């Protein structure tokens, strides 16, 4: 557990208040189990809803892999992400499930594939999907404020970071102790940013400065 209070004191810094973040006040409970299947937007084509399997769990997050793709493009979503849903959600809403971009077979072999993978599948029930947190009405972040941020190049990691700059709805996230190597701009509504102390509260590891 990272001593944020000691760190903010020695850097003469403030943590961005919880109200800046599109995150729940308390980290949402994670009742997902490894092997559970669900529907997720394909990160390599966000127009597509695909079958994903929980291949890992960490704090309030899921490590997801798209069925019939590869093991090199896993992605992490919170249990209260709006990009994941129970199986049947897509169809209920007028849509069709799609093959993943990295599908390992040919596209005509898709309809049969879906039947095979969904057959007697472990499915995440709709009740363990958590409600989407309320979002801030404006960008409340201020330059100099510290927070916890996902390293988008190594998304298993959530790290000590600082808001470097602000342009309207975008904040510039810099990772303390890492000389701008994996900084990024993101919307203030990002699900990849958390208030200081959130990881400890959710039983997710939190990386100290580089």
């Amino acid at each position: 557990a990272f001593d944020w209070d000691a760190y903010l004191e020695e850097t003469g810094s403030e943590a961005a208040p919880a109200k800046c973040f599109k995150q729940a006040q308390n980290p949402p409970n994670n009742d997902f189990k490894i092997g559970m299947k669900l529907e997720a937007l394909d990160p390599r084509n966000v127009t597509s809803t695909c079958i994903a399997t929980v291949v890992g769990v960490l704090g309030s997050r899921l490590r997801l892999r798209l069925d019939g793709s590869d093991s090199q493009n896993d992605f992490w979503r919170l249990v209260d992400s709006t990009e994941i849903h129970a199986i049947g959600h897509c169809e209920k809403n007028g849509g069709m499930l799609q093959p993943p971009l990295g599908f390992c077979m040919n596209a005509s072999s898709w309809p049969g594939y879906l039947c095979k993978i969904l057959n007697n599948a472990m499915v995440a029930p709709e009740e363990i999907f958590q409600p989407e947190p309320p979002e801030p009405e404006e960008n409340l972040f201020k330059v100099g404020q510290k927070l916890e941020a996902v390293d988008k190049k190594n998304p298993q990691l959530i790290c000590c970071a600082t808001v470097d700059a602000i342009k309207d709805d975008q904040i510039h996230v810099t990772f303390d102790g890492w000389r701008g190597a994996f900084d990024y701009w993101c919307n203030y509504r990002s699900r990849d940013i958390f208030p200081a102390g959130w990881c400890a509260r959710s039983c997710h590891p939190m990386q100290p400065p580089g």
